[PDB]
């Protein structure tokens, strides 16, 4: 979990680990919504939905890990990793699996904050949707239901 | 190992990682006993026994990891994790698997030290016994022997 | 990856984690060569070769992780871990698997730097060769090709 | 400066230094006002005034230092120290002198944030006013003007 | 205070700061005694006495600062610094002045703990006595009384 | 010393302290020369000379402190501070006084290393010369001799 999150958060190039932080475990409601507030104050929105019906799912537990890296001995990178702690009941198990990666890159020539959301390419019962990496719209997360009999 | 120990040690709520420490690898003797001395000076006792005969087992290697967390931006939590490095010879392999979790919670209203021992719910050849979480008695650890032919 | 590297780097005895560092991802060329420059300035040479033909392999991605440990509350240990990020195309997958461990032990009685290269005993499609642990010669790394049909 | 601020910020009891942070140097305007935003979002207001006429003073440079302490091995204390970097022109010199100390004590039994503002008892040309230690009103800071001839 | 203690604690050679810790403020009783317990468990004894009469002095406030240094990129040095926070009433003021320095040097060839007590050569109203630097006997600290009229 | 060096090294803007390092105490020879090797490998040259005769001075003790700062929550600043530990014998005392400040600013748009040497504006018996802030030439340091009778 914490290191798999760290491996997805580590960027390309020389680097150093400065801080490991995490939020509280959040439980999705009937709207399937997960609102994570970054340190900069921006809200990144995710939605846990059924991979077939698209119905929003309650009972899914998430946790957001925050990593601070020194990059190239010149910058401080802030990389977030969203982890699904528990899949919703009746759905295929997703225990401590990273889903999304958020990179906060501040423009050096006096620019505003820029956020970029990537997906973790790991075969699991849950996966982030495919969309241009920006915080404009809500990013869906699909969960495979466990078929009985 | 170190992060699986960290994942079991991370509590519920906002948190930050402050320190990662570990003891020396200890090898159980014929009494099967493992005495771990916490930073507070208290001795937590564990016993490696056969899951069927109950005989105490020698040759099992353990290591105790100590994690310091900042919880809710107000407290410093000290969470220990016992890890079995190597199962005893002739027994099913248990390599770098967390077994127990110890939480040191000091009462804020001028209270003494309180210790709470939980078990790691991970299907493995070794597992901690079931008992009220207190350092009153010795907590057994059961190991499954590898049957030949 | 990062913690599996940390588990191989942790030595025997009381210890504490001080720093986690990593280099840039390096891609082996047609010579199969991987030159890693330690903090002391010494060059450790590795070569990615086919486990059968011995041909040097290009396209393999490596990353070197550096860990600083306080050992026994008296010394500062510097332990490197070489990790293969991606196996060369057409070869069996080796994703984020530690391969080698390098220990920098400086002689306390005013001695020069001494380097010791061990191998990670984990069954994988890639493995370090067998040789006395010293930085005298190039240490080969064997990769199993994926046979088609 | 930084350590004199640290000495005023260190509380009574066992303690450890976790983080040293500081804000930007702020320059008082014609209103003499200095608005410092703590990490919790609260605004502590100070006013640089003449010790005799009471006129608000511009040109005074301040810097706010933030210290994180582990107290008694159980809590994380956040102690702020206001430092006057440069006195206003024509006034007696106050170079890198601590003035006020702010302690953020969060009630452990699920209570809101409580802030307490103390003064540094060091004989200098500038000094904080005397008032109950709370963030209800603006705390004045008096500066002694340099009389000519 | 904290940095003047750090300057006396910094040894000769390349070094790095790892941890800053301090004990509680202790107040000398009628016996003038100050018992400081190092992390290793040893007790270093000091006695605050009048520089002329030799009478033990009560009301003196002390604080022990503990510094952890990485020395020469090979060792972890533990350097203590005793600081007199307040001189006893009726005696010349000694505010936040370092007095003694304690170095814990563990023998590398499997030797026991060795402690060495030096004095801070700073002209002040209080000063440590002169004695071979070992924890065998109680080290006196002399205080100059303020003569009236 | 260490904090006075830190105060001169702290730049303008939001900041955080990451590391405090120092070199070995160096003693100037008959050439008065002091060669400090930064972490980047560049050599900054200083020369201790008499403020009147200009004769190079031996016996002066220096120490170079290195500070790593996080600036504006985006960059990692490396600020060096040269401190004169002891003035040469027969010269006015200069004990633990900062002299020069070196800032290593790497150009963000893929530029080489740039070094800038400032002087500490503190009235003392020793002072750095006046020259454009670059590592092109040797920067002299003037020392006032103590006149007898």
């Amino acid at each position: 979990p914490v290191e798999a999150a760290k491996a997805e958060a580590i960027a390309a190039g020389k680097g150093k680990l400065l801080r490991e932080e995490w939020s509280e475990e959040k439980t999705t409601g009937e709207d399937g919504l997960l609102e994570i507030d970054l340190e900069t104050g921006k809200k990144a929105t995710f939605q846990k939905v059924d991979a077939e019906t698209g119905k929003p799912l309650a009972g899914a537990v998430f946790r957001l890990y925050r990593f601070l890296f020194e990059e190239n001995g010149e910058f401080v990178a802030e990389r977030y990793v969203l982890v699904e702690v528990r899949s919703p009941e009746g759905y295929e198990p997703v225990v401590n699996t990273p889903i999304a990666r958020i990179t906060v890159t501040k423009d050096p020539e006096t620019g505003k904050v820029t956020y970029e959301v990537e997906a973790v390419k790991n075969g699991a019962s849950a996966s982030l949707d495919e969309q241009p990496p920006s915080l404009d719209k809500t990013r869906k997360i699909y969960n495979k239901k466990a078929v009985k009999l």
